[PDB]
C-alpha cells in the first residue's frame, strides 16, 4: 500500500512523524495486524491488555479496561472514514496530524488509559518501574523501555500525568528525532 506515501500525506507530515504516528497504528491499535483498525481490534485488546496486567473478565480492573476502551473505539469510529466501523492507516494519520491543535476525546482518554496502566495507585506521577512494566506487558523489552523513561523524563524521578500529556502531543507532533516525547511509546529507536 502506497497510500500514506503519496504526496498530500507528504505534505501534511514529515516522513518521521508519520513513522512514528503508523508506529502507534501498528504496534498498538491494529491488534490482528490485519493493517486496518475495527472494533474486533479492541475486543481483542480488551481481552490481551488485561491478560498481560493478571487481569480476567469479572475483575473490576478488566470491566474499566472493557469500559474504556469501547469509548476509544466509540471516538475513533465516530470519524468520517471511507468505509464504517474501519480505520485505515490514510485515516489514522489525518486523525493525529493536528493532534495539538485539535485534540479528540478519544485521544485524550488513550493517552489516560496508558497512563492509568503505569499509575496503578492514582498518585498522579509514574516512576521508571511502573512505566517499564506496563510496556513490557504490552510486548516491548523492558530494559528499553527503563532506557527510553531516563530520555523521556529528562533525568526526573517521576513524571506527572500533566507532563505525561503533554510529552504524549510531542511524540505525535515533534520534528526533533530527541525529543522527549519521542520515548512516551517506550522505545528509544524510531
Ligand atoms: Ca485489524
Amino acid at each position: 500500500d502506497l497510500g500514506t506515501e503519496n504526496l498530500y500525506f507528504q505534505s501534511m507530515v514529515s516522513d518521521f512523524r508519520k513513522k512514528k504516528l503508523l508506529h502507534v497504528f501498528t504496534a498498538f491499535f491494529d491488534t490482528n495486524g490485519s493493517g486496518t483498525i475495527d472494533k474486533k481490534d479492541f475486543e481483542l485488546a480488551i481481552e490481551r491488555i488485561s491478560k498481560s496486567r493478571g487481569w480476567s473478565a469479572g475483575d473490576a480492573q478488566y470491566k474499566e479496561v472493557q469500559d474504556t476502551l469501547l469509548k476509544v473505539w466509540d471516538g475513533l469510529s465516530s470519524a468520517d472514514t471511507d468505509n464504517d466501523g474501519q480505520v485505515s492507516k490514510e485515516e489514522w494519520i489525518s486523525l493525529w496530524e493536528k493532534f495539538s491543535s485539535s485534540p479528540s476525546d478519544w485521544q485524550n482518554l488513550y493517552c489516560k488509559f496508558i497512563f492509568q496502566l503505569e499509575d496503578a495507585s492514582n498518585d498522579g506521577s509514574i516512576d521508571s518501574e511502573e512505566f517499564s512494566s506496563v510496556y513490557a506487558s504490552f510486548g516491548l523489552d523492558k530494559a528499553e523501555a527503563a532506557s527510553a523513561f531516563q530520555k523521556l523524563s529528562k533525568g526526573k524521578s517521576s513524571v506527572s500525568f500533566a507532563e505525561f500529556q503533554e510529552l504524549f502531543k510531542e511524540y505525535f507532533a515533534s520534528e526533533d528525532v530527541n525529543a522527549p516525547g519521542n520515548f512516551v511509546f517506550g522505545k528509544t529507536s524510531f
